[PDB]
């Protein structure tokens, strides 16, 4: 599994809230019949499983304590070798968190083909979130709110962006337009790296 | 207003490692004692529920395992606090805080807490009750290794904690090797013995 999960189709995905990600994710899988991944859900699935790991997991995330690498990967390996075979490849879905956890990605399963970054003006995520928000606080606050969220995505995807822009891996979309003008061109950039 | 309230209102600390019975004992002294059960976990729990948009915050956080920011975690605790006032008879604070500049944050900005309770219980008997709650499907020296693990993160998270509030204020450490109800017991003369 080492050498078959290192020698396949790995992309990841990365994109602050309101940045059209979760949908086109959706697009991407119905399109290329990918594996999508991430660690949200890898943790919520742990979680439900009543492992010792898990409680574990618990243990640290009721303190609000931060999950150490090596279990989210862990269970990234774990999700990838349960998909091998039967796979057109992975859509690892917001990773990583921070460039070291990536290094480490790189060194214990395989390096990234392709990082799409889903690149996005903070105006249009907070109309996106705006919309789609359920408050009836005043407009003045509940943006204010959202303002906050995107500055620290902002704070944690710089670090991220800067590494696999270094590493030339990185493809940044404009995820502005339309729906059906950000699939095209998150097809055309899948498209030139495997074919 | 409230900020002379929560300065002046019963508040305790219990710090405890897993399988030392601190869940149980909480659920125990709020019924007896009325006090309000608060837990960074549940806070936690709570917020992500409510749907907020504040929430959306720690939910896009914690989906990457990242570390949740003590202001935030404050906040929540200060809400819930400031929420019970006037229909509880203190706060029972369990597995907070983290760490001690932390604990510094909620004496400036809350108050100090009157006792901090330790339940004190070896690594022995901890890794022994923890196999006996286990739904581990793994060999007996996995699960184990994984349990260890588990202490190591408790030991890590508690020893400057208590040290520091050794220093700070009445600090009790209670066996927590014994019944539940003895260890019951101990916990009530604690709590007796500081609220007159
Ligand atoms: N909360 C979630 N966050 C990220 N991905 C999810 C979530 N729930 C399901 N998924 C997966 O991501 C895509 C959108 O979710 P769904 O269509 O609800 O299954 C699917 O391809 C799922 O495999
Ligand atoms: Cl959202
Ligand atoms: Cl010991």
């Amino acid at each position: 599994f080492m050498e078959d999960l290192r020698k396949c189709k790995i992309i990841f995905i990365i994109g602050g809230p309101g940045s059209g990600k979760g949908t086109q994710c959706e697009k991407l899988v119905e399109k290329y019949g990918f594996t999508h991944l991430s660690t949200g859900e890898l943790l919520r699935e742990e979680l439900a499983s009543e492992s010792e790991r898990s409680k574990l997991i618990r243990d640290i995330m009721e303190r609000g304590d931060l999950v150490p690498s090596g279990i989210v990967l862990e269970l990234l390996k774990e999700a990838m070798v349960a998909s091998l075979g039967d796979t057109r490849g992975f859509l690892i879905d917001g990773y990583p968190r921070e460039v070291k956890q990536g290094e480490e990605f790189g060194r214990r399963i395989g390096d990234p083909q392709l990082v799409i970054c889903m690149d996005c003006s903070a105006d249009t995520m907070t109309n996106r979130l705006l919309q789609m928000s359920r408050s009836s606080l005043p407009v003045d606050d509940t943006t204010k709110t959202i303002a906050k969220r995107l500055e620290a995505y902002y704070r944690a995807s710089i670090p991220v962006i800067a590494y696999y822009e270094t590493k030339t891996q990185l493809h940044k979309i404009n995820a502005e337009g339309t729906p059906e003008d950000v699939f095209l061109q998150l097809c055309t950039a899948i498209d030139s790296i495997f074919l």
